[PDB]
């Protein structure tokens, strides 16, 4: 289990938090800007009472006590007596599906784009190397910093993998655009599956946050890939991007390379343009 509130290092009493604005609301909580002892500035994720269990809604808190690594989202502090309280590093920029699209966003260049794609698979190829997956890979939970700079959040679906794979529920559903075949049809899930999600979330990337498999309804997806055919070649996607998203989606997910070499061949690419 986890050391009481009374032991945990990550505890923090409600007093030194203050909600400012709120950045989303939802069914089971919501997420805010907020200030740690004035000066320093975190989201706050509360949970809505009722809408789930606590157990359920810290269970990512303590997994993200033990992945840590600067290209992922850290854990701040934890509240963990009525109302509880998640609390991370703040990613001044939001979701990198957002920004794309602001002004700032659309003036980014091919190498920008190329950069900030490697920065996404180094932080995949730890979670990969600490025997981890995400299942929820996607622009809309990769952050940007002030700096321009990514960050993986959202570790809701993320799990410590005991022998390459776990098995969701089979009531469990996924984003289909966003999911691996072997996920949505067995619920089968390995660190492949986060592949082949990266493979989307680059196309995420090129096409300044547009959803992926433009004019299809997901049955649409899922009877054209059966087929062998994958995602229409994005306006404006250099080859060899489009190339390294094929190997994300290869049939067998032992074929899809692994995060490590993404992040090599992204940083080929950057280090040229
Ligand atoms: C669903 O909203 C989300 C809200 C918050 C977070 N989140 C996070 O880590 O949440 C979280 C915590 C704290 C603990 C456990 C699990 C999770 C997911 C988080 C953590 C650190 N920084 C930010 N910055 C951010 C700034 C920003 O702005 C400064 C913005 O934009 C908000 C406004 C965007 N909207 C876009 C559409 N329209 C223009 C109205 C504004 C953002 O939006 C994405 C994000 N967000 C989400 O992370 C996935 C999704």
């Amino acid at each position: 289990p986890q050391k009481p509130w009374w032991e945990d290092e990550w505890e923090v009493p409600r007093e030194t938090l203050k909600l400012v604005e709120r950045l989303g609301a939802g069914q089971f909580g919501e997420v805010w800007m907020g200030y740690y002892n004035g000066h320093t500035k975190v989201a706050v994720k509360s949970l809505k009472q009722g809408s789930m269990s606590p157990d359920a809604f810290l269970a990512e808190a303590n997994l993200m006590k033990q992945l840590q690594h600067q290209r992922l989202v850290r854990l701040y502090a934890v509240v963990t007596q009525e109302p509880i309280y998640i609390i991370t590093e703040y990613m001044e920029n939001g979701s990198l599906v957002d920004f794309l699209k602001t002004p700032s966003g659309i003036k980014l260049t091919i190498n920008k784009l190329l950069d900030m794609a490697a920065q996404i698979a180094e932080g995949m190829a730890f979670i990969e190397e600490r025997n981890y997956i995400h299942r929820d890979l996607r622009a809309a939970n990769i952050l940007v910093s002030d700096t321009l700079s990514c960050k993986i959040a959202d570790f809701g679906l993320a799990r410590l993998i005991e022998d390459n794979e776990y098995t969701a529920r089979e009531g469990a559903k996924f984003p289909i655009k966003w999911t691996a075949p072997e996920a949505i049809n067995y619920g089968t899930f390995t660190i492949k599956s986060d592949v082949w999600s990266f493979g989307i979330l680059l196309t995420e990337i090129v096409t300044h946050g547009r959803i992926p498999y433009p004019g299809m309804t997901n049955p649409e997806v899922i009877q054209n890939l059966e087929r062998g055919y994958r995602m229409v070649r994005p306006d404006n996607c250099p080859e060899e991007l489009y190339q390294l998203m094929r190997l994300c989606w290869k049939e067998r997910p032992e074929d899809r390379p692994t995060f490590d070499y993404l992040r090599s061949v992204l940083e080929d690419f950057f280090t040229a343009t």
